[PDB]
């Protein structure tokens, strides 16, 4: 049988190129998110931005010319529930997630806390 669910969640990720590219369909090669945002788009993030329901949203603000648009810049200001990642890695932003994984390295510790710290912590 085959009839069955693992909860199909959306990440729009952007920031450069091919550094938040494959590095978004590996991931999801393993969790099994339903695919979402890649490299920085000036189109996607407006449609997060105004969506304000895709689960997630990263728009790097100061890695390869801080590509995050106005708006990531607003997004860390009053945080919504989702993620983000950028040079400074959010700034304690507030979501119902709780930080989890900030992303602005070459990738380690975020896929750790990406997970380990999705506790919600009192939501």
């Amino acid at each position: 049988g085959s009839h069955m669910t693992e909860r199909r969640l959306r990440v729009l990720v952007v920031e450069d190129e091919s550094m938040i590219a494959m590095l978004i369909e590996d991931t999801l090669c393993e969790l099994g998110h339903e695919v979402a945002a890649t490299a920085s788009r000036m189109q996607e993030a407006l449609d997060i931005a105004r969506k304000g329901q895709f689960d997630i949203a990263i728009i790097d603000v100061n890695l390869d010319g801080e590509p995050s648009y106005p708006v990531a810049d607003i997004l860390a200001e009053r945080n919504v529930p989702f993620i983000f990642a950028t040079g400074y890695g959010s700034k304690g932003l507030d979501t119902r997630y709780s930080n989890i994984p900030l992303l602005t390295k070459p990738f380690l510790d975020s896929e750790l806390e990406a997970v380990l710290v999705q506790i919600s912590k009192e939501v």
